C-alpha cells in the first residue's frame, strides 16, 4: 500500500531531523527521537539512554571528523494502527580535516515508526551491515 | 510540468523496490517491473529488448561484484507526466559495491533517463537510458 | 511546521533542475534560478551576475571530469511570510575518464527560497564545508 503524501513528507522530515541530531553530536536529541525501550539493534540497545550512549561511543570512532549520513531507496508503508515501517539504504560519510572522504560500509536498514503525541517516533531499528552479511557468505 | 504528490511517492516506491530487488539478485524481479517490449539502452550503446533479456543481462552484469554487495543511489531526480499518464523521469545514479573486509568502491556516476507507464494501476519501467559519466568525459 | 507535499515536491523538482543545469555546465540557466540580489556565501557573491561568474570559475578545479551534486537529509519549512528555508547534506562526485570516482569534502547547506511570479528561486545559499568545521575545532 502507498503512503499518503502527508505520511512521506512527514517521514523525510523526521529523518532528516533525526540524522542532523547524530550528527551534530545532539546524542541527547538524537536519543529522544525514540521511545522508552525502543530496540536498536546494530547487538541491542533498549531505550533512549542506551541508544544514546551507543551514539556517543559510536561516534568515537570518528575521532574529531565528520560523519553525515546518507539515505536513500527508502519503502514507507502505513499499517491500520498507525505503525509506520520503512526500509532503506544508509551510508556514512567521514570528512577530515584535510578534506578527505572516508566512505564506510553500506547498510540496510529497517525501521518502525510509531505516532506519539501527533509526531513520529523511532520504535524499531535494525541494522544489517552488507560487509558483515558479504563475509557471512 | 510539477508531479502530483502522488505521482511523486509513487515513483520513489517504484524505484526503492526496484534497485532493493536488482542488489539483493532478485534478478527475476527486477526483470518483472519492465513491460513486454521494453528498451534497455546500456551506457555502451548495446540495447536489451524485453524483460527477459533485461533480466539476463542484469544477472551478467552483477557478475562484476564478485560476491560484493552493490548499492545503487539515486538523486537529483526530475519527473513528468504526460496527459496519457507516461512519466518520464531523469535522475543521477551511482553504484557502491561493499565487499567482505570492509572495502566500498564507489562507480562511475550516471545520468539516467526512464519512461514509467501505469499498467492494471501500476508504474512499470518501459524504456531506461544509462549514460555513464566517464564513457561521457572520455569522448569529450 | 511541515511543508505541504506540493511545496515538498516543488523543492525537489527546483534542485534537481538547478543541479543538472549547475552540472551541466549550463550556468546562465544555473545562476536564472537566484533572484536578483541573491546572496551565495562560501565570501559572498550578490546578484546572478556573480553567481554564475563565480560558479564557471569553481567547475574549473574538476579539469575535465564530470561532476554530480548529491543533496540529502532534507528539512523543508515554509514560513509565515512565504519564504521557504531549506538545510541539507551536500557533496560532489566527480568522475574521470578512466571512471575513477573522487568525493569531495561534504557541505551542510542552509538555503531561502522565496517565489516570485508564482516560481521558487533562491534568495540565499550559505555553505558550510565539513573539512573547516573540523579543521576550526
Amino acid at each position: 500500500k502507498l503512503p499518503s503524501p502527508e505520511l512521506y513528507v512527514e517521514v523525510t522530515q523526521f529523518y532528516a531531523r533525526q540524522m542532523h541530531r547524530m550528527d551534530g553530536d545532539d546524542f541527547g536529541g538524537f536519543a529522544a527521537t525514540f521511545v522508552a525501550g525502543a530496540e536498536f539493534r546494530l547487538t541491542v540497545l533498549t531505550g533512549p539512554e542506551a541508544i544514546e550512549a551507543g551514539a556517543r561511543a559510536a561516534a568515537g570512532r570518528f575521532d574529531g571528523a565528520q560523519p553525515r549520513h546518507w539515505f536513500d531507496m527508502m519503502t514507507v508503508e502505513e499499517a491500520d494502527d498507525g505503525t509506520v515501517s520503512t526500509s532503506y539504504y544508509a551510508t556514512v560519510t567521514v570528512t577530515s580535516a584535510q578534506g578527505a572522504v572516508l566512505v564506510e560500509p553500506t547498510c540496510f536498514v529497517r525501521d518502525t515508526l510509531v505516532r506519539v503525541s501527533g509526531v513520529l517516533r523511532s520504535r524499531s531499528r535494525v541494522i544489517e551491515r552488507d560487509d558483515l552479511v558479504v563475509r557471512a557468505r
